[PDB]
């Protein structure tokens, strides 16, 4: 088992209704030689992230909610996305005055690659891997155009005005979105970045509906991922149905944050829930995945990646009260598929 002294409750990587990640890791496949971008809120100065960390991209075009004096810009830094006094409207609804800040990206980009044997903290399912951060969350939410933008990038989209990327991600991660359908303008750039050769993972969404009410869930060519809890039934708040592909942990799933309420303040490990960690899980697995196809020299597009991943799947608690994909993402099972037993 790896070392880092908060491993032990990260249930969701070795117990049961977790990823199986251990086993693979036993096997010798860690995701070495892959990239993995996190499209979220940015990326912290953390001990347990910066050795895996890659070089990203700030693609937050609003200087005041980058919270950073400029527009774009390539330090995809987490400063925090708290408001408080209705700064992103809503006034006087009390339930629209204030939030802390999430340190998302964070705990997202830990779940793939926190820095594993390390001594310190916590694992992560992919820790040989690499994390691009590509920060296009900040105060309110996101614009369209960064998100979209900041996507395509990931994979080696040229955007103008920008660096282009000298480490294309071959799985982006996406623990973002809301209601809405998908635009053929929303599709036409999705299809771009997955066309490239990357794998699109996203979270299905918080909001208990049928994830087909939600973006990017709606697009066609994404995986789309639903939250299962420790009993291996459906988190409660987990978006469901047929554009949902498969589940995996997305309660008590402990990685790295910042203490902050407000700004940074202090490097430190806690529990979240959400769609968003559960897509990280199955992120992580996918370069786990990669690594093990490179070893034997075999290329995988995407479409292949995503079919290796969904029909692994281990199985669920019973049946579930809603579709929540074919089961439980299984490193083991999809290593498997790969390389045989
Ligand atoms: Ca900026
Ligand atoms: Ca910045
Ligand atoms: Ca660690
Ligand atoms: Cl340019």
């Amino acid at each position: 088992a790896p070392n880092d002294p908060s491993y032990r409750q990260q249930w969701h990587y070795f117990s049961n209704y977790g990823v199986k990640a251990d086993k693979v890791w036993d096997r010798g496949f860690t995701g070495q030689g892959v990239v993995v971008s996190v499209v979220d809120t940015g990326i912290l100065d953390h001990v347990d992230l910066n050795g895996n960390m890659l070089p990203g991209y700030d693609f937050i075009s609003s200087a005041p909610k980058a919270r950073d004096g400029d527009q774009r810009d390539n330090n995809p830094a987490d400063e925090g996305d708290w408001f408080d006094n209705w700064d992103c409207g809503g006034y006087p609804d009390p339930r629209r005055e204030k939030r802390f800040s999430t340190w998302h990206g964070s705990h997202v980009a830990g779940t793939i690659a926190a820095v594993t044997n390390n001594g310190v903290g916590v694992a992560g399912v992919a820790y040989g891997a690499k994390v691009i951060p590509v920060r296009v969350l900040g105060k309110c939410g996101g614009y369209d155009s960064d998100i979209t933008d900041g996507m395509y990038w990931s994979a080696g989209g040229h955007i103008d005005g920008v660096p282009d990327n000298q480490n294309p991600a071959q799985v982006i991660n996406m623990s973002l979105g809301g209601d809405g359908d998908c635009s053929q303008s929303s599709q036409r750039i999705i299809d771009k970045t997955t066309n490239l050769g990357a794998l699109i993972v996203i979270a299905a969404g918080n909001e208990n509906q049928d994830a087909s009410r939600t973006w990017p869930s709606s697009c066609n060519n994404v995986l789309s991922v639903g939250a299962t809890t420790p009993k291996g039934k459906r988190a409660p708040f987990s978006n469901y149905g047929a554009r949902v592909h498969l589940a995996a942990p997305g309660t008590n799933i402990l990685s790295t944050i910042d203490v902050g309420q407000a700004g940074p303040v202090r490097s430190s490990y806690g529990m979240k829930a959400g769609t968003s960690m559960a897509a990280p899980h199955v992120s992580g697995v996918a370069a786990l995945v990669i690594s093990a196809a490179n070893s034997i020299g075999k290329t995988l597009t995407p479409s292949e990646l995503s079919d290796i991943l969904v029909r692994t799947t281990s199985r669920f608690n019973g049946r579930l009260d809603r579709g929540l994909g074919s089961g439980i993402v299984d490193a083991n099972a999809a290593v498997n598929a790969v390389l045989g037993d």
